[PDB]
């Protein structure tokens, strides 16, 4: 890696060459995209980060992650971040949607799941498979897994000139933590899981420990917001749901599902229904977005959407041009060579029941009895991992940071990832997604002692 200043630090930027098949190490290439925060003091060697998503872009976390960095672990490691295979800077990007492909789905209510709402969407699923391949052919696509990830980090840990490994993962970068630990045990000097997943888990009985956590996470908001003035979701926090359904059922057709009547906002697009979701869902995320989201009900009160629909462009990563970067068409890609996708349809249609029972804020109308299959159980290359237990015998012990209402990582995940792991459990006591260097005194001071000491948290650790 050749160095070269960037484009905000000291930071440097390079790139690394990783071959796209490693059974053809002579095969296709690609080029993965770094970014380097050299350190203040001594050094110890670098401290790598991944934020998730998949799809997210590591060079840009790590551009936050230089904002609220503590001072002693700033001195002790160059902070480096990398665009993972297939995401952001990182060539050859994923791309399967144009722009005006997403807006075009969100535009949609995407509620109806009748016969025909279901053959709807699961075409819409197949044009968009097909769109993938043609952009990037299957065998870039059969190559851009965790697995391959993994492999991907230890080029980029000898790359940087470090024995070992020191890395810090965020939500899907838990996975890529004990994917890489699994498989280079022996190369990691430190690492911290925060947000965890699960790999051992079954994906229908996590996506709906999912649901229940946004659920609760709804829950948590609204009984927060009931204490204040005006609450646009009502004083008492046990009818908030159906208060929330008042506002956001109107954005559909009531005679007909597939009709959006989007609220008025000064963007062109109004306010779907869909998008008013995924809205809330993204607020969820952080009690930092309450506000905001207190702010979007209450504009939907006076039949106005601004508020959710730049929640769900966040959540989309839609910039105010109406340019997408490529973090939901590399979420896919990445998340269906992770496992075996569920094909089964009577699972999928229970599934759906289920949900509508555990998070009904979430759920339009009545259960159908159909509901559509994911994009993943059309994907034209095979998954290259497959949930099992994770299993490291000889790795060193490793901190896990569980949230105890974490919506999108539930608690009892972190819980699981630790035992495989074998390693320290530290509890952060909230209704967020991650927290590690986002402004918490205790959890980034054991942070920083395991990471330059190699002390770990003391069993039944709180925060």
């Amino acid at each position: 890696v050749e160095w070269t200043p960037c484009r905000p630090g000291g930071a440097l930027c390079g790139k690394l060459a990783v071959p796209v098949d490693y059974d053809r190490p002579d095969g296709d290439v690609a080029a993965l995209a770094l970014i380097r925060f050299p350190a203040t003091g001594d050094k110890i060697g670098s401290l790598v980060i991944n934020p998730g998503g998949p799809g997210e872009s590591g060079i840009e976390a790590a551009l936050g992650v230089f904002q609220t960095l503590p001072k002693r672990v700033h001195e002790r490691f160059d902070l480096v971040g990398f665009d993972p295979r297939g995401v952001a800077s990182s060539r050859p990007a994923i791309w399967c949607n144009s722009d005006a492909d997403n807006d075009r789905l969100r535009a949609e209510p995407q509620v109806d799941y009748s016969r025909e709402g279901v053959a709807h969407i699961e075409n819409e699923t197949k044009q968009f498979v097909g769109r993938c391949v043609d952009k990037m052919g299957k065998n870039f696509l059969a190559h851009v897994g965790t697995v391959n990830v993994a492999k991907d980090l230890d080029a980029i840990r000898a790359a940087l000139g470090d024995d070992k490994l020191t890395y810090l993962g965020y939500s899907y970068g838990t996975r890529i933590g004990s994917a890489y630990a699994e498989e280079f045990p022996q190369r990691v000097r430190a690492m911290i899981l925060d947000g965890a997943v699960d790999p051992n888990a079954d994906p229908i009985e996590a996506e709906l420990r999912q649901a229940k956590g946004f659920q609760d996470a709804f829950n948590n908001y609204a009984a927060d917001c009931a204490k204040n003035a005006g609450c646009p979701l009502g004083a008492d926090p046990a009818k908030a749901v159906e208060v929330y359904h008042s506002l956001v059922d109107p954005l559909v057709d009531p005679d007909n599902p597939r009709i959006s009547r989007p609220a008025r906002t000064k963007d062109p697009r109004g306010l779907s229904y869909s998008d008013a979701i995924v809205g809330t869902i993204m607020a969820l995320y952080s009690p930092n977005l309450w506000q905001h989201l207190t702010d979007g009900l209450s504009e939907l009160v006076d039949n106005r959407g601004d508020t959710l629909l730049a929640l769900a462009d966040m959540y989309m990563r839609r910039d105010s041009h109406g340019r997408y970067n490529n973090s939901g068409d590399a979420r896919v890609a990445i998340n269906c060579v992770d496992q075996p996708p569920v094909t089964d349809r009577d699972k999928v249609i229970d599934e759906d029941r289920r949900a509508r029972e555990i998070a009904p804020f979430m759920s339009y109308g009545k259960f159908t009895g159909d509901a559509p299959l994911g994009t993943c159980a059309f994907w034209p290359v095979p998954p290259t991992s497959q949930p099992h237990a994770v299993s490291a015998p000889g790795l060193v012990p490793t901190v896990v940071v569980s949230t105890t209402h974490d919506p999108a990582a539930p608690y009892k995940a972190g819980v699981d990832l630790a035992n495989q792991l074998r390693g320290s459990l530290l509890t952060f006591d909230g209704t967020q997604h991650t927290v590690v260097f986002q402004g918490d005194s205790c959890i980034d001071e054991y942070v920083t002692a395991y990471l330059i000491g190699g002390t770990t948290p003391p069993s039944g650790a709180k925060c």
